[PDB]
């Protein structure tokens, strides 16, 4: 490559796995999505919710392959799997998995950027530090809220619970 | 007719039916509307809701007189069934009927297409496909939803359901 | 399911498999749009040629996914296969892919509308006619157009060729 | 100094010298742009290009004298080293020049991010991590989709490929 230049190898194989893990994770959201869209289901709120953070995820692995064609890397694409579920339980059980999802792309962040600073690649480290982090840390705090909520509307009345907390907290 | 062309008697005939079928939803739209306004219903919002589906019901059976008359056909009306019920119960009772109702015109719809479809009528396929079938769905895909939060919201606080239901989704 | 009317198991999973062909054509192009970003390929109309479609296809699928819930359907995902290769040539090379890839996705919607013919399903008929038929259609014809424009600026001077498509068609 | 703190000498050293580093880069792209101006070059989108660049070097070491002032470095100036080159060749071969230039330059980056790593001086890594490293890597992508553009247009018919680019590509 004509333009590679502080660029490992090791780095450019972890933003490909990067990549598919973005997919995936997308790919589970999309799921998330229609499935609070079902006619059994209907929480319009948190439909829209899991529609937005498939949308926020591809922005991360079209952001991702930009960077790898910016660095010189070369993009090579594996078979995205299927979400690990076909029905997501109820809001408290969906926004578990989606924030144990949100943790497993987290923790892959930061072994990303341990990576590059291993291989003294700041550009990539910072990359990650302007593009990533800060999005992540937001958004696990944002659905530890949600879970605070749903837990406090939880028990005995769970079916109202679930009702308002789609309609006074989700959009 | 100096206009009919490909327009069957059995069509024609369907659509006169079809016709009555409307006007009869039309009706119990009307009832459902004005029950739940009654001072000891008192539910505004489910009125709202019954009375824009008797509107939406006379502009189907307006637009299937309007059809008959571009075909060359000639419209023949009946008596007008009154409504089923006379007092409506609950909210999720009456969305009950209102389901049960919008499928029965549904079957109507779909029975004519077939009819149509039989006397190689196109014109009057694509007539239902473009002005009917879509918004049958929508409609019944709406109905369940709606019957998906009253049955969340029900059971012993069934009083307080009703109220926010109505609040919160119904406009 | 309260709300399905009409929709056959058989309809059901072909949506679901459609998908699938969906998800997957919006991987091949998500990856056909990178390759054409590479420094060393660097046809920038052509990369954004490639995005779009893309975005394209994605749109395809949210509408399978939407009417599957319309109809009371219940969506059932697969592993998304990767794309068939990895570099995609030049610019004919790649574009022929994509006829390929369009023919592919226009027969499997024609086989969805024989088999929603055959069950008499004409919402689901109306549904492909309206929203993928005709887009089949003028995106293949605008494939065709290409080619031929390529293939004029063939041969000899490739390389110019496919410089002055890129500048001078694509946008 | 009454300010400095945490701003080591070898930092400040360095500084100083990345700075005769983009004077001289600055000084070498001014050269290339009247080049292009020459009427028996007279290619007016290279001349444009390569004077854009050095405005851009002149920001980057304007920067860099502030951030020495900021930190309470002092600035020391050394002699200018003209360009390389007296004539630049053809749009490759000057394409190829500032290709060199800016992998130099970014390697002068990336070992003073190493130096102020070594001296833990955090301010300083994230200054070149904010206004310098992405700017490399976005214009080294550039001249390299530029290198690969000119190659295709390149060999027999070179002189026609050169007026292309320059028309088509450059503005
Ligand atoms: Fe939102
Ligand atoms: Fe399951
Ligand atoms: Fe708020
Ligand atoms: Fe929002
Ligand atoms: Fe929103
Ligand atoms: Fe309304
Ligand atoms: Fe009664
Ligand atoms: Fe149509
Ligand atoms: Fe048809
Ligand atoms: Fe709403
Ligand atoms: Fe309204
Ligand atoms: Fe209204
Ligand atoms: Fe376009
Ligand atoms: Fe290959
Ligand atoms: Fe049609
Ligand atoms: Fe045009
Ligand atoms: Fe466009
Ligand atoms: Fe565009
Ligand atoms: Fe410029
Ligand atoms: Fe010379
Ligand atoms: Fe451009
Ligand atoms: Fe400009
Ligand atoms: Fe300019
Ligand atoms: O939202
Ligand atoms: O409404
Ligand atoms: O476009
Ligand atoms: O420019």
């Amino acid at each position: 490559s004509q333009i590679r230049q502080n660029y490992s190898t090791d780095v450019e194989a972890a933003v490909n796995s990067l990549v598919n893990l973005y997919l995936q994770a997308s790919y589970t959201y999309l799921s998330l999505g229609f499935y609070f869209d079902r006619d059994d289901v209907a929480l319009e709120g948190v439909s829209h919710f899991f529609r937005e953070l498939a949308a926020a995820k591809r922005a991360g692995y079209e952001r991702l392959l930009k960077m790898q064609n910016q660095r010189g890397g070369r993009a090579l694409f594996q078979d995205i799997k299927k979400p690990a579920e076909d029905e997501w339980g109820k809001t408290p059980d969906a926004m578990k998995a989606a924030m144990a999802l949100e943790k497993k792309l987290n923790q892959a962040l930061l072994d990303l950027h341990a990576l590059g600073s291993a291989r003294t690649d700041p550009h990539l480290c910072d990359f990650l530090e302007t593009h990533f982090l800060d999005e992540e840390v937001k958004l696990i705090k944002k659905m530890g809220d949600h879970l605070t909520n749903l837990h406090r509307l939880g028990g005995p009345e769970a079916g109202l619970g679930e009702y308002l907390f789609e309609r006074l907290t989700l959009k």
